[PDB]
């Protein structure tokens, strides 16, 4: 009709904006600009709507889009309104299948490029040299939950990248922990029954706390590795900016002479290792279902673009047997003290898809998609795995033919000798259709393996052994890695992991399930299975006190890179602070905090008890961005609170609460001037606590304290006093 | 090896027990003597477990479930592994397409019968006699959300039932509100599109709080009626068997003679009207996503089944025209006031499903599955509904044998020439696939309509009218509605949804969609108007202040039975206390609370600091349901303290933050002894709260008080305290 505003308002600014300031937008119109060789493939497929007559899909004009063709107005509709049926039919098949795991995932388009060549060890083109720039499309992702599910629930993270080279696609599916659940893919069915939503009722979603996940773990100790993971704050991390990424196999790289180096995987978060505390996790779940999937989105709208380092850990074929844990393991990891991560490039998140179910839903990601200078080993997981992501994608993509999905589809050529399908899209001229042939003159043909733009051929491992469905018994050790991590682990990051079990174990209904898996943690370390044993009123016997701990992993009795924090690696670019206003705010202090945060990449959000805007002590105009229960304290990473009229706000229960929650979480709180009259609600002494930035104004260094914070993430110190604290 | 606890506690009592006192289970394993014809005729389908070997689908025997085939115990996994294949193949295939909307549902059994029989209005045979009954198959759900969301959401819920019936299936799918957001099934994809998740990022989930949804009812004042009553209260139910179902459309009841009369179909609750308040239920989404699932579920297995009484609103042919709305508009409803409800029978949901998905996933619904006695109307919303329902199921469920999925079936007989299909399970041996025919002597035949057992014969309506695109001009009122809803609602209902519509557009990121739905709400009431204006810093001009009201609903100013809380209805079977727990808990104490909820059917659940046990002063060892923070005052009615060792959870911040809670969500709190020292906590009354039940002692007194407050639901006289509560 012409129903958008006539000041542009509804539009948001084709420029980098931080979160909150414009609507989001389809990313080929927030950013135009960012380009990429797959991005400008998209564009054959990219439809706009502006000034375009609405149609049918056969191209018909609609006159009108408001009604059902009917035999009189208040009539009955009528069979031949082609029109209506159109759209309803339309409609009506909307949704496809979602993934069978990891069905709840956010994506982006993003680049990377190698630091300096590998052809030393690996012949794969997107590695050989560092000004060739690959294209990726990654989907991070929980795993139980459907794609309605919560994001920020305690689960491993899928982290996959879909790398669109010269020589193929290569995707490089990975978790956000460096081992798996279980040892052979036979039992994946198995795990993930387990895992997710009980049969009979379909409950719970998003969880592992129920009784049959731990039920599956008791019986089953190869899980407790991972499990010590999820339990651990890495189930539940800040965003997908903050976490760790790992292939978790080990791979193969080849180079062109045909040496072969066993290799696994990770991708380490240039912006820091970062969780939420489980309490905000949960609570999370509930105020923003979509946090993660928001959060990127924003960085990127932003320019805070998530990047991410890929490295290696590279070991020669001769060192296969040189460890206390098999390399084919994957319940097992590489601890960084014995094979140090080598660094091989970088990859940058930087611009969001137009339509999240052409692009994100429809994506198909497949370990097996592998390019000549890569090969796989025998790891009895990944071996099964190279089967179940083709099959899969005949139910989930309709077919054989979802190589030809925009998004899935290769940017370097792709010819071969099949064809048809359902919904076929490439008309293939070739007069022939096998090969060998004389008609086209065997066109396409085969190519013979080189150092570049080779033919794939599978390394020539030695195959020996009988046909067996028998697990080798070098992966029959299941209690000195999770001993490893444990005993790596800070003291406030041991606390959290014994209450992830205790709080997941309390929700099993079975008390012997409860009791069973105490009994594992008896096995790992005598500290872990009393403190959770204790707040599961359970005992342990005399012979449970008794049990001998796990070796130590090839000597190593603590291995740092495993801890979340141990390390600082903090960074504060990307990170939001809530700013509780008062009805006539110090402008002086606004202006320095405001500009200290916009000086380090924080954002900052405006918050007070409506919507609107509130008039500073000078008469500036503050837009006010949520109210205080709009934008809870769990959405962000410190509280600020300017002087002003204090007594505004004072005696307001959400503004009290806001810090309540912020303080229980952890995380950094700055009260200016009058504004320490809300110490008294979160019990602060006279003198002050670390924790708490308190000064007359926001000036001086009152900001670098809080930025100082901020960059150590959350007051581990304050866990002691939150302990209390009725919030 | 893995088995079952000597004790035989990992399998549930076959009988009815209270909500966590055992592990959920299967319906048939649960209540093996609870049988309807429906129920039994599923028997053919129905497979056991117990005693029979593991197998491949084919009936192989497997030997190891624990391993792929290998050549080595290290080596590479064969192609010939037919086992791990199938499995991993059916794991791979297991997910169906989603419901486009109703994706997140929750079902069980039951039956219905008739009070009396309704043959002089009907001469459909499910209510033709009063002993006559019907296996019905009930699914309720919400509507934006996918299948994984979560159930506490404020939206609209989905009230389907399929009544078996002699004569056909018969599905009467409705919702809990009494009419729908749009008038002509034509936008009913633009609707759906506008309120569900976004399509550049798909976001929010469950939740019509963002900015397209909003922007979609500015521009369609028709959506506005039903807009109130998802704002309201009514948008976020306390259980599924606490809210109102509607058939929303005007259908007609066809009896022997030929006389058609309107009729409007409603579901009165029998456990009476009850819903959460917007934090306690956003909050619930985070704690415990499956809140309705599982309370549904757990009042099945209790023995508290959900209840509903069938009532028909009936409007003879010659009062089509005498309201002052259209009967066939969908977007108005029609006032008990002027039409009272006449109740027609019963409804008792008995057993839950054996398996989720089977049962209650691949169950399908259709409006336009009526039986002989009953018709449509031209209400445009429901003629364009009878395309859809059948559509959508040839993706869903894979094909036009939907009703050959063991759910779906009629237990009466059904033949026809229908043949083949994708996974066409019946074996036609007739002869003829085709009619008329000789071959078979014309067999199935046709049947004449008639008094009993007749085919369906249309009522023969008269039509006139020219083809054409167009709204009746009787359709266009939006207004009176939404006004005569909001005045009907006590004081506490009108601030909830001031409320609502305030949170929801405060999320709305454009500020002119804001405005112009301030400016709809200055259309059906000022003080409306005003109220959600002030929350968003707007200031109505002087033309919206003098906009006239539109006029009364047929000389109503307001209807009584629109409102959930107006006209007592409470009932306290099934509702759920807790009980806080003490290390020396009273026994006296725990006695007197136990047996009065006993005696009016009141569930408990006992909590503590810490699982396993607790012993009462008398050596009563007590097992603990859950912690204070595992089991929030969330999925609780209310929270009892009895008298003991009040010291040992006097300092105990989440007992005290869990009487916070439960008082901030208006929740009637008992405390006895010294349990009153927790009144400091909740910073209120020292001489008493009406709300706050307390004593010396918990005694038949003290129960009477409390049980007296939960008939009531919630404190509402409590609003006004507690704004400058903290919690
Ligand atoms: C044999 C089965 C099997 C096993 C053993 C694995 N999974 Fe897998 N996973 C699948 C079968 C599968 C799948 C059914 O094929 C899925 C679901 C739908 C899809 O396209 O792929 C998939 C999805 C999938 C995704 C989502 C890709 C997306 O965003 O689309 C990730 C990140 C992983 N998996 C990662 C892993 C890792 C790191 C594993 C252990 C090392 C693992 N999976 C074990
Ligand atoms: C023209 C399309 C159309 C319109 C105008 C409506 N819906 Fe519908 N509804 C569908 C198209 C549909 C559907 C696409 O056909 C669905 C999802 C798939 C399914 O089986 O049915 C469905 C599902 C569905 C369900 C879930 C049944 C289940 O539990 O499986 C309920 C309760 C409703 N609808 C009820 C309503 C009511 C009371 C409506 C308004 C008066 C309404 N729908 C309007």
């Amino acid at each position: 009709d012409s129903l958008a505003p006539e000041d542009g308002s509804h539009r948001p600014a084709a420029e980098p904006t931080p979160p909150g300031a414009q609507p989001t937008a389809p990313g080929s119109l927030k950013a135009p600009d960012t380009r990429n060789e797959k991005l400008n493939s998209l564009e054959d497929v990219r439809k706009g709507s502006e000034n375009y007559a609405l149609t049918t899909n056969q191209g018909v004009r609609i006159a009108d889009d408001q009604n059902s063709l009917r035999a009189g107005s208040r009539g009955p509709t009528l069979l031949e309104d082609f029109i209506l049926r159109e759209k309803i039919t339309h409609f009506d098949h909307e949704r496809i299948p979602e993934r069978i795991v990891h069905a709840r995932g956010s994506a982006a388009h993003g680049y990377f490029q190698p630091y300096k060549s590998l052809s030393d060890i690996t012949k794969a083109d997107f590695l050989s040299d560092p000004n060739k720039i690959t294209p990726v499309f990654v989907r991070f992702s929980t795993v139980q939950g459907g794609a309605g599910s919560a994001d920020t629930v305690r689960d491993i993270r899928g982290f996959a990248t879909k790398f669109y080279t010269e020589e193929g696609i290569f995707d490089l599916v990975g978790n956000n922990t460096p081992i798996f659940f279980i040892q052979d893919a036979h039992k994946f069915p198995d795990f993930v029954h387990a895992v997710k939503p009980e049969p009979h009722w379909a409950i719970p979603q998003g969880q592992s706390a129920h009784d049959t996940f731990w039920d599956y773990v008791s019986l089953q100790p190869e899980t407790l590795h991972n499990v010590m993971w999820a339990m651990s704050d890495r189930g539940i991390p800040r965003s997908y900016r903050t976490m760790e990424g790992f292939g978790i196999h080990t791979f193969r790289l080849i180079n062109a002479e045909g040496k072969a180096t066993f290799v696994r995987f990770h991708w380490k978060p240039l912006a820091g290792k970062a969780s939420l505390v489980w309490d905000e996790a949960q609570k999370l779940t509930g105020r923003d279902p979509d946090f993660h999937r928001r959060e990127l989105w924003e960085a990127i709208e932003a320019g805070d673009f998530p990047e991410y380092e890929l490295g290696f850990q590279l070991i020669p074929e001769e060192d296969e047997f040189k460890f206390d844990f098999d390399l084919l393991d994957p319940t097992k990891l590489i601890p960084e003290e014995l094979v140090p991560v080598q660094r091989v490039g970088k990859m940058v998140l930087n611009r969001n898809p137009d339509n999240f179910f052409a692009e994100n839903e429809q994506a198909a990601f497949h370990p097996g998609h592998i390019v000549p200078g890569l090969d796989f080993t025998n790891d009895p997981l990944l071996q099964g795995r190279l089967f179940s992501y083709t099959d899969t994608q005949i139910s989930r993509l309709g077919g054989p033919n979802f190589h030809e999905i925009p998004i899935n589809r290769p940017t370097c050529p792709y010819h071969n000798f099949q064809r048809d399908g359902m919904h076929r899209m490439g008309i293939d001229t070739n007069p022939a259709n096998y090969e060998p042939n004389s008609i086209n003159d065997n066109w396409p043909r085969e190519t013979p393996p080189g150092p570049k733009r080779g033919g794939f051929e599978s390394y020539q491992e030695r195959v020996e052994g009988n046909k067996v469905r028998e697990r080798s018994p070098s992966f029959g050790e299941y209690y000195s890695h999770p001993r490893l991590f444990w005993l790596s682990q800070t003291p406030f990051e041991q606390r959290h992991i014994v209450d992830g079990f205790s709080f997941e174990l309390s929700k099993v209904v079975r008390p012997y399930i409860r009791e069973r898996v105490v009994d594992q943690l008896a096995h790992i370390d005598l500290t872990l299975a009393q403190a959770v044993a204790k707040n599961l009123g359970i005992e342990l016997t005399d012979d449970q006190l008794n049990i001998t701990p796990p070796p130590d992993v090839n000597g190593l009795k603590k291995d740092p890179s495993l801890s979340l924090y141990a390390i600082p690696d903090g960074d504060v670019k990307g990170r939001v602070v809530a700013i509780l206003l008062n009805d006539e705010v110090r402008s002086a202090d606004l202006l320095a905090i405001l500009k200290a945060l916009k000086a380090k990449g924080v954002h900052a959000k405006l918050l007070y008890s409506r919507m609107g805007e509130v008039t500073a002590d000078d008469g500036t105009v503050l837009p006010i961005a949520a109210t205080f229960a709009g934008a809870p304290s769990l959405t962000v990473d410190a509280v600020i609170v300017p002087c002003g009229n204090i007594a505004d706000i004072a005696d307001n229960g959400d503004a009290n609460y806001y810090l309540m929650e912020a303080y229980k979480h952890l995380k950094p709180i700055a009260l200016a001037g009058d504004a320490r009259k809300f110490k008294a609600t979160i019990k602060i002494a006279d003198q002050g606590e670390e924790g708490i930035v308190e000064a007359d104004s926001a000036d001086g260094s009152f900001m670098d304290e809080l930025l100082t914070l901020m960059a150590a993430h959350r007051v581990w110190s304050r866990i002691p006093k939150i302990d209390k604290i009725p919030a």
